[PDB]
């Protein structure tokens, strides 16, 4: 038990999600929005996202979170498992983060365009977006939601 992995505790238990949207990067149309905190860890969470976001060139994300500690440089490794094989990686930076401050966090997700999509209905439910939450170098937390395309 290091200081570091104190402070990653700390951060975790002062870290809420409170909303997430996620929209079509070229008609701004809503695919998913949920209230449903997705970052906890430790239990596999579950969510369904219309099989059309599998056409989409890019989509784009919008994220509410609060943190009662401060952050130096919060920033998310994403992957993207089918059946246990990683196919996709994003790595995005929201940066400082203000003590006992709730902020709003739009990203950009590009699909990987040397790919080719496999069809929703073979994808779903096979697939596991694994989400790792870090302020710099520490790992503050892990968590997991298995997809269904509907
Ligand atoms: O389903 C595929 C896919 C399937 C096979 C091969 C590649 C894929 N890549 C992407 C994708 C598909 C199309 C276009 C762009 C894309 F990025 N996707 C869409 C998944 N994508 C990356 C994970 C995103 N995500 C979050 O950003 C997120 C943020 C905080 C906590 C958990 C998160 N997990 C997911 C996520 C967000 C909202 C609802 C469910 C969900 F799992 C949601 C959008």
């Amino acid at each position: 038990m290091s200081a570091k992995d104190e402070r990653a505790r700390e951060i975790l238990r002062g870290f809420k999600l409170n909303w997430m949207n996620l929209r079509d990067a070229e008609t701004g149309k809503i695919l998913w929005q949920g209230t449903e905190d997705l970052s906890v860890p430790g239990v596999e969470h579950e969510a369904r996202v219309p099989k059309k976001i599998l056409k989409c060139k890019a989509v784009s994300r919008e994220l509410n979170f609060s943190s009662t500690e401060q952050m130096e440089k919060f920033r998310l490794e994403q992957k993207v498992y089918f059946k246990g094989q990683c196919l996709e990686e994003w790595f995005f930076e929201f940066g400082f983060v203000i003590p006992n401050s709730t902020n709003t966090w739009q990203s950009l997700i590009s699909a990987a365009p040397e790919s080719q999509m496999m069809p929703a209905s073979v994808l779903t439910g096979n697939v596991i977006i694994e989400t790792k939450f870090f302020d710099d170098d520490l790992l503050v937390s892990t968590s997991r939601v298995r997809l269904f395309y509907v």
